[PDB]
Parts: C-alpha cells; structure tokens; sequence
C-alpha cells in the first residue's frame, strides 16, 4: 500500500499519463474498465506456459513459400551452431523439431540438462513443438540469403516474469446553456443535437439562433421524436455548436456502461474544429477546462429470381459502395438469405433501423442463428469491416472479435496497428477488443512489446482518447511481468532522453554549423557518461538490444528539420558483427501516418507471400513516440537517388540516365551480385511502384526514394503527401530506372518484361484483397490523417484498384499507367525540383 502506491507512480510514468487523474470525468467509466479488465488480464497470466511465454518462439502455420523452397537445395538447412569459438555446422531437415535437432549436436556429434537453441546476437529463441522451416528467422534468413547462425545456451528463467500480487415517452434532453471564458465580428450561434448510432443520425433538435456572447443561456427543452425505450445501447447524444459552421463538439453516451439512462446534471467541454476523423466520435470530454467551450444540459426520465440476382448484386459491390433505400429494405426482408453470405454482413447490419427496439430484437434473433459465420474462414477484411464507425453494436461488434480470436500470433502482428486504432471506434471503454488486444499482448511478449508503443503512441497525442487507451495498456502492464515492465523501463528512459537532444538541437539552428556538431557531440558524450542505461530493446526491433552510442557516427542531418542520425553499438556480444545499430530521431514530421503506411506495405507482403510473389520491399522500422516526435529505423547501405544524381551530375542540371546503373555496378563486388542487385531492382521497384500507386502516393521526388548497394529501391515519409493543370503520374519508374533494366525511350528489354510482368501478377495479387485493402485505407484516413475532410478521399483506392472490372482489362489498365512514366519521363521530378527549390 505505501510500496503498491510507489508502483503506480511507475505504471504511470511508462503509461505517460495518470489514469488516476479524476478532473476530466463526468462519470466513473474509465474505473468501471481498469477494474473489469482485472479479470481477463489474470486470466490469461494464469493461463500462459511460462517457457514458451518466457522465450517466445516467433513462428507461423502458413506453409513455406514457393520462391523459399526454390532456394532449398535437396531438402536440407545448414544450421551453424556456435557456443565458444566452437562452432559446427549442421545439415537439419527443414521438418524438424529444434529440440531434435539438439538431438544431433548433443546426442550425435559426441537425466541431462536441458538446454536451447537461442539466435546469434539476439532475444530469439527456436524452441517449442514447431518444425526449423516454420520459424520467421529463419524464413528471413533463406529470403536475404543468410545463413541460421545460433548459439548454444540456457533458458532464461522463467520467473523473472512474474508480476506482483493484488416508458413511451420521447427522449428529452435540457439545453441549459453554453459558456466559453473567451471569444474570439459579432455572431449568431445554435446548438444541434444529435441522436446518432454509428454515424448514422437516428433524429435531429436544433436552438433558436442567439446572439454570440461569452455567455448564451437557452434553458429549452428539445424534445426528440424518438422514444426512450427505442433507444439503443451506444446511442450518444451528440451535441454541436453552429455559427453556416461547425465550432465545437462534445458526445456523452445516452446509454451507460450499467444499462443505465443517463440521468441528471452535465456540464461538458468540448473540442474545438481545425481547418469524417475517429475524434468526432469520443466519449472524452476536453480536459483544458479554462480554454474550452462548455455547454451544460439536464437529462430526466425463397425469392424471385429478379430479386435474388438484385439481392446477390448488392451483396457483391465494395464497402464503399452505398446502400440507397431501395438496397437496405430488400437486405432486410431478406434477412435470413444474407446471413448464409458472410460477404454480406457489413451491408446487412447497415441496413438495421437501429432507432426502433423491436428491429434491434429481431436483428438478434438474426444474431442467435449465425451457423454460418461462425464456420466460415476468417476474413480479416470483411472482420474489419464491422470494427469501422459504421457499427457501433457490440453484438454486431463480437462476432468480429470472435473471427479474430482464431489468429496466430504471427497474423495479429501484421494487423496490430489497425486493430488498436479500431479501438477509437468503440461506443464504451470496456470492449470485446480491448480485451481481445490484452489476451493476445499478455500470451505473447512480441504482441505485448508492440501493443504497448502502439497504446503509448496516442496516450502521448490524443487528448481524445488517450484515457480509454491509458486503462488498456495500464491493464496489461499489469501482466506482462518484472522483466518486462524492466524492459520498458529503459526504453522508455532512452527515448524520452534522446527526445530532449532532438528538440534542443533543432532550436540551435535555421544548413548545420561547426558548433552544432560540437553541441551535439557534447550533448550526446554527457548522456553516455551517468544518464543512459546499459543496454535497451530497439522498440521497432524488440529482438535486437542496442548498447553504447557509437559516438564518432552520431551527426544531425542536412534538412530544415535537422533530424538527428545515432548510431549504436550492439549489446550482445555473441553478435556476428561491429555493424552498428542506426536510428533517426526526429520532430516535425507527423510518423503516425508513417506507421499506419508501413505496416499496410507489410500486409501487402503477405497478400504477395499467399499467390508465391516477393517484391523485396524495405518498410523500415518506425515507432511514432508522441505529437511530430519519433524514431525511424536506419537501412544499412544505402542512400538517395537524387544524391546519386548530385554525385556525377551536381547541385542543379541535366538528370541523367547512365547514373544509377553506375552507382550500382560500382558498389558490387563481383558481376554475379550485381546481376543479384538488378534483379532485387526490378522486383522492389515493381513492389514500390504498385504499393504506392494503390495507396495515392506514386508521385514523389527522388530525394524521398532510396536504394541500397545491393539494388533494394525504397520510398520514406510518408506524412502529408495525401494532401490535395500541374504533372502528375501514377509512380516512380524514371529513365534511370529503366537503364537498369535496359530500356530507351519505347524500346524493351527482358528485365522490361519481367518488370511488367511482376507489376501486373503484384497488381492483380491486391486486387484479389479489394475489399480488406479498402477498409484498411478507410480506417486510415479516418484515425491516423487529419485533413479527412471528405469520403471522397477514400474513394481514390477503388478507382486505382478498377473495381467492377475483369483480371485482364485490369492487365491492361495497370499497363497504360507504367507506360505514361515511360511517356512523362524526367519531366515531373524536374517539376519537384523546381517546385521544391522554387516556391
Ligand atoms: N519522415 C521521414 N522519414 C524518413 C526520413 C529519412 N530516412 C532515412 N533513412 C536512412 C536509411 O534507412 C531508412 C531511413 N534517410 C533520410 C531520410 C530523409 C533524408 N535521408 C537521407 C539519408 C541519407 C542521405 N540522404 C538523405 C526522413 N523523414
């Protein structure tokens, strides 16, 4: 109690805000959550293995890939076992278990003491009852041709994590009055007040327009044609001040976390508008009570065949496809058909009147008799999909939460970003997701490492929502164990440390100075000396553990926002290299959206990894640690292709096509690699090519592209170029691009071939994941892009994915668009740096 009261203080300096702090509550929601989230949390830490949860193996159930089994050479892996200097090779089937393949150094190459096989230079562990193919590692080290190099040690003991002991009548809603201390012509202004349902508007009160005053008092009654008992669970009341214009907003959950009408006294602050977007949609109420708007309120009291084709049409078209009138009564007369499509459910819960109590019944009794949603395969999509704004029914909710219970760990991975992100979507605090998210961090150390910097990323830059996220990560910070919270201990430490020498260099200057460098240097030699600790997990690469700062390296950047470049060296010593661990830190740059963009071209790997197709894409690693602040991982090797042009060319001139092959072909060592480094050329720019083109942002300059000395091309910043007679064109595919591959003008080549050929298989890949790519963009632009001002954003992806259009128009759709940068030229990145010199 005096101790516990200590360790709170430390929950909440890694949580980064104090879930304790009762100011900003009208109600008591957010405790009702940190105390039902007690019960999951110690389920499932009673429920965990200790040693597999203590090594966490890192595997997957999905088979092998074809071009991974085609770099097998007769059915064998060599394993290079270490342990001090004494090192021996091992030919090991790739369906062995690691602990029969100990079996072979021990018990071959001449009651025991169980020991296990952990990764050279890393906390990766290849153990439990998996085959050696189904490890990632390993599956990374065949895919860059690496070669499995492991050292022979012990367990780590698995009790260093362990954590401490512990009626009819219409709705009505009193508009008393609105204040703000502050106001800054003259103005008229009303309240509207909205019933809404997943964005949907159930009904709609306005005020008489007064005058605008610091004061404006109203004392009337809005009466709504609804009824009290048509209200459903996740209702809120919305309430909105106009001046015609929106000026503030606030929202209060008409049915509470009990089953409760809110009844009684409210007064709320409220958010102002910049310039839909996840924030319009909070519980949460603003915190800056002397700076916000407040409003005060009181509450007291067998079919046609004409149709089924129409029926099965409706049920075909994408997400973003609405629904008029006539679609929504036909899905719903026609119930029960829809609910033996899964395809389907989206639109038909859309098409629920969710305002009328006895449609709502009947949509469960449609709900008690789902059979066929519960067998069918998981859809992750179509799952998503009822995790959008659109669906604010738990019911309707829960049977998306139940698809994804039946992940592996390596698949919630992928979509991990995006399903925390969902959480902003959820009507309460206590969710079947929030908890979803808390099992699967607590069962799995890599999830849990992830979950946590996801969490804290917006506990540290949304004011609204960073409550409800504050009680999930407090919850599984609660579990994940002494180690852990010691582990996020230093990481954390670090971060904050190295965030504190990035502003304060970024203030010391306007190109860089002598006594920057000096700054620097200093700055960084004083944290190296007491502050810093040890060691700490890379947050985006929680396996590797960065050391001491390879101080010599460590410079700060030539842009405006001079970013600072670090350098580390590498904690483990059974690490097979001195090769430095290098991480940019930088403010200014919104890395939200650098997130949310690097973790779709990761899924997007995997829609490629299911049809046998690997484009060699580099998404870095990137964790945004708080408002324009984070870290962004360093791709060894590698630089620009506008500073490859500035080599042989210059400053300013003619962009030249014989430079890049150069540049190549003079950092490979031998012809055989360097037909390698053409090859992963022209496999990672058809990757970025369409990967970018899919998500709107193609048209980039060429400071913002990269390649590494052994052919890997690579996009960075992702932030605000989704903004809105001028150049444009679909992607980067510049004539220096195409020397590489050996072109001219309109002529054609076989690396040309094979590029077009790999866009196309890669293009038509996504195509097959049309609508999981939609939503996965939709919920982007919605809780990660502000300036989502319109739908009609979101609409783009289905046009650059020609929905409603055959595998082979779409061929030649996709063909039309590579040959107008064929077409277009140098041109445009001639206009970018115009553009970006000349204003
Ligand atoms: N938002 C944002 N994101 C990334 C960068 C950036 N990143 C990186 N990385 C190094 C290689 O590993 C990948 C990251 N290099 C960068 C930038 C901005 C400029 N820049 C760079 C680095 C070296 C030479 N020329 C330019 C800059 N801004």
């Amino acid at each position: 109690s005096e101790e516990s009261q200590a360790f709170q203080r430390q929950l909440t300096a890694l949580i980064g805000y104090d879930v304790t702090d009762v100011s900003n509550v009208h109600d008591d929601e957010l405790e009702f959550t940190r105390r039902g989230l007690v019960t999951p949390r110690m389920a499932e830490v009673a429920s965990r293995d200790p040693k597999l949860y203590a090594m966490h193996p890192w595997v997957t159930s999905k088979p092998l890939p074809e071009y991974l089994w085609k770099k097998i050479a007769n059915n064998c892996i060599f394993i290079v076992i270490h342990r001090s200097t004494t090192s021996q090779t091992i030919k090991v089937s790739p369906d062995d278990t690691p602990g029969a393949i100990l079996q072979s150094f021990f018990t071959k190459m001449a009651s025991e003491q169980d020991f296990v096989l952990r990764v050279c230079g890393r906390d990766e562990y290849l153990v439990g009852e998996t085959p050696i193919k189904n490890f990632q590692w390993v599956r990374h080290c065949l895919k860059n041709g690496e070669e499995i190099h492991v050292v022979l040690d012990t367990p780590p003991d698995p009790a260093l994590d362990e954590v401490r002991k512990e009626c009819d009548r219409k709705f009505r809603v009193k508009i008393r009055g609105i204040d703000i201390p502050v106001l800054p012509t003259d103005l008229t202004v009303f309240v509207e007040a909205n019933i809404q349902h997943g964005q949907q508007v159930l009904c709609q009160r306005r005020t008489s327009p007064k005058p605008f005053t610091e004061e404006v008092l109203w004392n009337v009654w809005l009466e709504f044609s609804i009824k009290i008992k048509d209200l459903p669970k996740g209702a809120l009341l919305n309430l909105q001040i106009y001046c015609v214009q929106l000026l503030y907003y606030v929202n209060l959950l008409l049915i509470d976390h009990r089953f409760l009408l809110r009844r009684g006294e409210y007064v709320l602050h409220m958010w102002q508008i910049s310039g839909f977007n996840a924030d319009k949609l909070t519980s949460a109420t603003n915190p800056d009570k002397e700076n916000s708007m407040s409003i005060s309120i009181l509450l007291d009291n067998e079919m046609p065949n004409q149709l089924r084709k129409q029926l099965e049409a409706i049920i075909a078209t994408d997400p973003l496809n609405p629904l008029t009138a006539e679609d929504k009564e036909l899905l719903w007369h026609f119930r029960y058909e829809s609910l033996k499509h899964p395809k389907a459910y989206p639109k038909l819960f859309s098409s629920v009147k969710w305002g009328q109590q006895e449609i709502v019944a009947k949509t469960y009794q449609l709900l008690a008799r789902r059979e066929v949603w519960d067998q069918s395969a998981l859809d992750v999509g179509l799952t998503m999909q009822l995790l959008d704004c659109n669906f604010s029914d738990e019911n309707v909710r829960a049977i998306a939460v139940q698809k994804l219970e039946s992940l592996e760990d390596d698949d919630v991975l992928h979509y991990l970003l995006q399903l925390v992100q969902a959480v902003k979507f959820e009507p309460y605090h206590d969710s079947a997701l929030a908890r979803f998210l808390l099992k699967r961090g607590l069962r799995n150390k890599r999830i849990g490492h992830f979950l946590f910097w996801f969490l804290r990323s917006e506990i540290a830059q949304s004011r609204h929502y960073q409550q409800r996220f504050a009680v999930i990560l407090e919850a599984y910070l609660r579990g994940c164990g002494t180690a852990m919270l010691h582990d996020f201990t230093q990481q954390v430490q670090v971060i904050e440390m190295l965030q504190k020498v990035t502003l304060d260099i970024k203030s010391l200057s306007a190109d860089v100075s002598s006594q920057v460098i000096s700054q620097l240097k200093q700055k960084l030699e004083n944290l190296q000396n007491s502050q810093l600790p040890e060691s700490f997990r890379v947050p985006y690469d929680p396996g590797l553990k960065a050391g001491a700062l390879a101080i010599e390296k460590c410079k700060v950047m030539a842009s405006k926002k001079k970013p600072l470049w670090l350098e580390f060296k590498c904690a483990d010593p059974t690490a097979l290299s001195n090769e430095t661990i290098g991480i940019i830190f930088k403010h200014g740059d919104d890395l939200r959206q650098d997130m949310l963009i690097l973790q779709i071209l990761r899924i997007m790997e995997s829609i490629w990894e299911t049809e046998s197709l690997d484009l060699c894409l580099l998404p870095y690693g990137c964790i945004s640690t708080g408002d324009k602040i984070g870290m962004i991982e360093i791709v060894k090797d590698a630089t620009t292709i506008a500073k490859i042009q500035q080599s042989t060319v210059g400053n300013t001139g003619a962009f030249k096509d014989e430079v890049l092959n150069h540049w190549l072909k003079e950092k490979s060592p031998t012809e055989e690699k360097f037909q390698a480094a053409v090859e992963r050329f022209v496999y990672s720019c058809a990757g970025y090519c369409v990967a970018t083109f899919v998500l709107g942002i193609g048209d980039r300059h060429n400071d913002n592209i990269m390649i590494t000395e052994t052919g890997n091309l690579f996009h960075i910043d992702f932030g605000h170029i989704l903004g809105n007679n001028k150049e444009r064109v679909p992607f980067v595919l510049t004539p220096d691009f195409l020397f590489v591959m050996g072109t001219s003008g309109k002529k054609t080549s076989p690396h040309f071939q094979k590029f077009q050929d790999i866009c196309v298989k890669a293009y038509l890949a996504l195509r097959h994941h049309t609508n999981l790519l939609i939503i996965l963009f939709s919920m982007m632009l919605m809780t990660g892009m502000p300036q989502l001002t319109s739908k009609e954003d979101i609409e783009y992806i289905r046009d650059a994915l020609t929905v409603g259009k055959n595998e082979e128009d779409a061929k030649k759709y996709f063909l039309d668009q590579i040959e107008v940068c064929r077409d277009k030229g140098w041109t445009v990145q001639f206009n970018w740096f115009l553009h970006l010199v000349l204003g």
